[PDB]
C-alpha cells in the first residue's frame, strides 16, 4: 500500500472519520484512498481521489496519532505513506513517522442491510432540523429512545422530534419529494456525527435498523434505536388560545436575570400574564427575590403559570427569533412556544406546581 | 446606604474583587463620594474604588458576589443600577427589573492583619506583566514543598526579577526599573500571582508595589491588591543555570516548536522524552514510545559547535517555546548530562532551564 497526497486533501477526511476501534482503516483500491472509522454503532467512510502514483492495499493505524501528525505538518505539505512490514511510514519534507498497525482483516464492519426509504435534501435543511430540536433530547433516560432523535417522513416533509418528558421540540421542513409515512430514532452520537458532516446535497437512505447519509465524498452509517417514540401530535396543546407575543431577546434576558434568584435545583419562575404585560418572578430558599416586568402583546384573560426557567431559556436560545409567541391554556397545562413569524418549529414545556 | 451607578462602572470592579459564607460576599462601602468594593479569601484581598457622581448615602453591607455580579452583567448595556439597603436585604433596581439580595453585616467582613511597608517601587504595568507572563507557567501547582507554589520577586541594584520553578524546570526574567533598590526577595503565592496578573491591563496608570515582612501590595489606579507572602525559603536560580554553556544553537521559534510538537506525538505519554542530535547547521529530533512507534524531524539551524546529543522532556520545552512567542530562539547546550538554557535569540531578559534525560 502506497499513496502520496496533499495535506489539505487529508485533513477534513481525517477529522470526519476520527484497541482496533481506535484505528482507522485505510484502503488504496482503484483510484481511491478510503478512510473508515467506527465504534461498532456507527461508521464514517471518506473517499479521496489519488491523482499521484499509488499502490493498492489496506491496513489500520491509530486515528488520533495519524490525524495529529497530518494536521501538525505545514500548509502545503505533501504526505507520502507506505506500509513497510507491520509499520506504516509517513513522510513529508524531512519529517518521518513510523506508526503501529493492526490488520485490515480485523477491522469491524456493520451488518449488511437494505435501503427501504430514500430522499435528498439540502445540507442547510438538515442543519435546521437538528439545531431546532437537539437540545430537547433526554440525557441518560431509562427510556433509551428518548436519548436520541426521531426522524419522521410524512407527505413531503421531514420532521425531527426530541423530548425528555418535561419539554419537547418538533421541527418540520418540506423537501419536495413524495415520501412514505415512516419514522426512525437516531442515537445521540449519530445525531452529533450527522451534524458534524454538514459543512453538496445530502442523500439519506433508511433501512429497518440503519440510517445512511451521503454528503460529497463522505458516507455516514448509524444503527437506529428501538422503541416507541412518543407522538408529538398528542403533546401539542389542543386549543392554547391565549396568545402572548414578545421580543425574543428582551424576553430571554428577563428570564435570564430572574433565573439568578431561582431555586438552584428546581429553577422555578412564575409568570403573571395581563393586558399587554408580563411579570416574571423568582425566589429561592434564601428568600431572595427577582421581578421583571415586560411590555408584550396580549389581549386574553389574565392567568399565572410556573415553569423551569432553564427549559424556557433553552427554547428562546434555539429560536434565535425576532419575536416569540407563547400559547397558553391554563395554570396547570403545558405551554406551546413558537417563532411569531414561523410555524416550522414548535416547543412544548410542562408547567411547574 | 444608597448609590446609583452605570452598569459598566461596576463590571471591571466586580471582575477584580471576585474570585465561611461571608468570603462569598463582597463588602460594599459608600463613604466620602466613593463606592468601595472588597473581596477576600483571607490570604489575599482586592479593593476597587468607584467614584459616585449621582446622589448617594453612606453605609456598608456585604452581598453575595456571584449573584450581584450576574445581576449587573445581565442588565442591558448602559443600565443605571440603583442600590439601597432595606432591613436585612439589599435592593437592586434598574428599569423594571427589581432584585432583593441577602446580606451579611459589614462588621463581620474579615480584614488582613495590619502591616508596615519596608520596600517600595513604581514601574510600568507592562513591565510587571512581562515579568510574570515570562515565568508563571513554571510555578509548582500543589507541591508538598509549599514554597514552590508561588513566584519569587527579587530586587537587586536597579532590576526586578521573577523566578518560578516546580523542581524540574525553571523560568527567570529580569528587567531594569530605573530605581535604586535594596537587595531583597519574597515569595508570592501562586493564586496571588494569578490575581495580580489579572489586575494589570498594561495601561498608562503606574503600578506601585509595597513589600512588607509578610505581605505584598500592588496599587494601580482604582485597584489595590494585598496578599500574604509564602513564609519559606526559595531556591537560588544562579545555582540552577548551567554554568557557562559552550555550545549555542539558534533556530526559528515556530519551525522548532512545530518540529517538537510533531515529534511529541510519538513520545512516551508519561515521561515525554525526545532526543536531539546537533551537527553543523542541522538539528535532528527523534521520539519513540513503548509501542515502538518512531518520529524523526530534521531542520536547518545555525550551529557551528561540536556534534553532541541530548534528551529532554518535550512538554517542558514546548512550554518554553509557547511562552517565548519569539521570532528566533537560542538553545545553550553543554553536553548530554547537563541542563539546557533556552532564551529568545534577541533578548537575555528571560531564561529557561530544562534538565537532561537519558533516553
Ligand atoms: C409529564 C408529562 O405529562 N409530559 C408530557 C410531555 C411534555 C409536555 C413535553 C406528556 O405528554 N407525557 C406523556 C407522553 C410522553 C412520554 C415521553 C416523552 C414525552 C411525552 C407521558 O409521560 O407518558
Ligand atoms: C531535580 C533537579 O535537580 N532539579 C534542579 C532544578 C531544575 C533544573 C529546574 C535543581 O537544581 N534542584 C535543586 C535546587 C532546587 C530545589 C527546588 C526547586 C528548584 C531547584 C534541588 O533539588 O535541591
Ligand atoms: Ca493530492
Ligand atoms: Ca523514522
Ligand atoms: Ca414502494
Ligand atoms: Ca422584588
Ligand atoms: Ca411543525
Ligand atoms: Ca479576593
Ligand atoms: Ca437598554
Ligand atoms: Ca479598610
Ligand atoms: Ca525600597
Ligand atoms: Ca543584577
Ligand atoms: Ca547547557
Ligand atoms: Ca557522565
Ligand atoms: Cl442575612
Amino acid at each position: 500500500m502506497k499513496f502520496t497526497v496533499e495535506r489539505e486533501h487529508l485533513l477534513k477526511p481525517l477529522q470526519q472519520v476520527s484497541p482496533i476501534l481506535g484505528n482507522l482503516l485505510l484502503q488504496v483500491a482503484d483510484g481511491t484512498l478510503s478512510l473508515t472509522g467506527t465504534d461498532l454503532e456507527m461508521e464514517m467512510v471518506a473517499r479521496v481521489a489519488l491523482v499521484q502514483p499509488h499502490e493498492p492495499g489496506a491496513t489500520t493505524v491509530p486515528a488520533r496519532k495519524f490525524f495529529d501528525i497530518c494536521r501538525g505538518l505545514p500548509e502545503g505539505a505533501e504526505i507520502a505513506v507506505q506500509l513497510e512490514g507491520e509499520r506504516m511510514l509517513v513522510r513529508s519534507g524531512r519529517s518521518r513517522f513510523s506508526l503501529s498497525t493492526l490488520p485490515a482483516a480485523d477491522f469491524p464492519n456493520l451488518d449488511d442491510w437494505q435501503s427501504e426509504v430514500e430522499f435528498t435534501l439540502p445540507q442547510a435543511t438538515m442543519k435546521r432540523l437538528i439545531e431546532a430540536t437537539q437540545f430537547s433530547m433526554a440525557h441518560q433516560d431509562v427510556r433509551y429512545y428518548l436519548n436520541g432523535m426521531l426522524f419522521e417522513t410524512e407527505g413531503e416533509e421531514l420532521r425531527t422530534v426530541a423530548t425528555d418528558g418535561h419539554r419537547l421540540a418538533v421541527c418540520s421542513m418540506p423537501i419536495g419529494q413524495s415520501l412514505p409515512s415512516h419514522s426512525v430514532i437516531v442515537p445521540r452520537k449519530g445525531v452529533i456525527e450527522l451534524m458534524r458532516m454538514l459543512d453538496n446535497p445530502l442523500r439519506v437512505q433508511i433501512g429497518s435498523n440503519n440510517i445512511r447519509a451521503h454528503v460529497g465524498d463522505f458516507i455516514f452509517t448509524s444503527k437506529l434505536v428501538d422503541g416507541r417514540f412518543p407522538d408529538y401530535r398528542r403533546v401539542l396543546p389542543k386549543n392554547p388560545d391565549k396568545h402572548l407575543e414578545a421580543g425574543c431577546d428582551l424576553l430571554k434576558q428577563a428570564f435570564a436575570r430572574a433565573a439568578i434568584l431561582s431555586n438552584e435545583k428546581f429553577r422555578g419562575v412564575r409568570l403573571y400574564v395581563s393586558e399587554n404585560q408580563l411579570k416574571i418572578t423568582a425566589n429561592n430558599p434564601e428568600q431572595e427575590e427577582a421581578e421583571e416586568i415586560l411590555d408584550v402583546t396580549y389581549s386574553g384573560a389574565e392567568m399565572e403559570i410556573g415553569f423551569n426557567v432553564s427549559y424556557v431559556l433553552d427554547v428562546l436560545n434555539a429560536l434565535k427569533c425576532e419575536n416569540v409567541r407563547m400559547m397558553l391554556t391554563d395554570s396547570v397545562s403545558s405551554v406551546q412556544i413558537e417563532d411569531a413569524a414561523s410555524q416550522s418549529a414548535a416547543y412544548v414545556v410542562m408547567p411547574m406546581r
